[PDB]
């Protein structure tokens, strides 16, 4: 049930079948979040979940859309993800169009835009780490010394948060390997986010919608606070639908809230198995 980075959820008979739902991972998670999804979706639905992989949002899609195309041909395409998972479920979407496959559904969960564009400046980048090292100090009950911004505004986000983290080591500070890797990849995934070159979808698009983020999403980025009523996407999708869903960005994916969107995308999966 693992092979590379797919993820077997729910398996596809040798051969004919309903049409595999793909669902992509959230920063910080795998795609065994989305066996609840999968619970409120018609029996027998096949799911297909991608893990992580490295790059930029597009890098990222440019090696998750050959493997879309070796599992399910010309399409149909059935793409969905919550939080992250949703905005490379649309890079796969734009990908696959322009290879001109039948992308029919992208389900974002909850993958709602910052309501305001996160500056991609070296004064965004001092004012991050303002941030983060004030929360440091009163978590921890230190003084942070003066910040080197010279040399943190010149970097990435890779490369900023590597810097932090040789500096902590540096510092004295010994924290067991799998909890850095932990915070570091959903972090740096999370932030990837925020350079994602987003393009027009011709396709339909659904975005449930939660009523807000979640205190810690806040935290590691105040821009999320808001929300515009397009989630961000009425930009760049014609055909776009909104489902709200109420709750916590962070509840979205799970039971209770879960059944009103897979009640919903069922109804979607059975209009799409008509029309075959």
């Amino acid at each position: 049930q693992i092979d590379g980075f797919v993820r077997t959820l729910r398996a596809r008979p040798e051969a004919g079948g309903k049409v595999p739902v793909f669902v992509f991972h959230p920063a910080g998670g795998s795609t065994v979040v989305y066996e609840p999804l999968l619970g409120r979706l018609p029996a027998d639905t096949p799911m297909y979940g991608f893990e992580r992989v490295e790059g930029s949002i597009e890098e990222r899609a440019q090696q998750y859309v050959p493997k879309l195309i070796e599992m399910q041909g010309d399409g149909p395409y059935v793409l969905v993800g919550w939080s992250l998972g949703g905005v490379l479920a649309y890079a796969c979407a734009i990908g696959l169009r322009r290879l001109g496959k039948d992308v029919r559904f992208v389900g974002l969960i909850d993958a709602v835009r910052a309501g305001e564009e996160i500056p991609q400046t070296k004064e965004e980048i001092r004012k991050r780490w303002d941030r983060y090292a004030a929360f440091a100090e009163k978590t921890f009950n230190v003084t942070i010394p003066a910040i080197p911004y010279e040399q943190l505004e010149e970097l990435d986000n890779e490369g900023q948060v590597r810097f932090v983290l040789d500096a902590v080591s540096q510092s004295g500070v010994q924290i067991p390997a799998g909890i850095i890797e932990h915070q570091r990849t959903s972090y740096l995934d999370n932030r990837a986010i925020d350079t994602a070159q987003i393009q027009p979808y011709d396709g339909h698009v659904t975005l449930y919608m939660a009523d807000r983020y979640h205190d810690d999403a806040i935290m590691f980025e105040p821009r999320y606070a808001v929300r515009q009523p397009d989630g961000g996407w009425g930009e760049y999708v014609s055909d776009l639908e909104v489902v709200p869903i109420g709750g916590e960005h962070i509840q979205a994916i799970d039971e209770p809230i879960i059944a009103k969107v897979g009640e919903h995308m069922s109804r979607a999966l059975g209009q799409i198995e008509a029309d075959r």
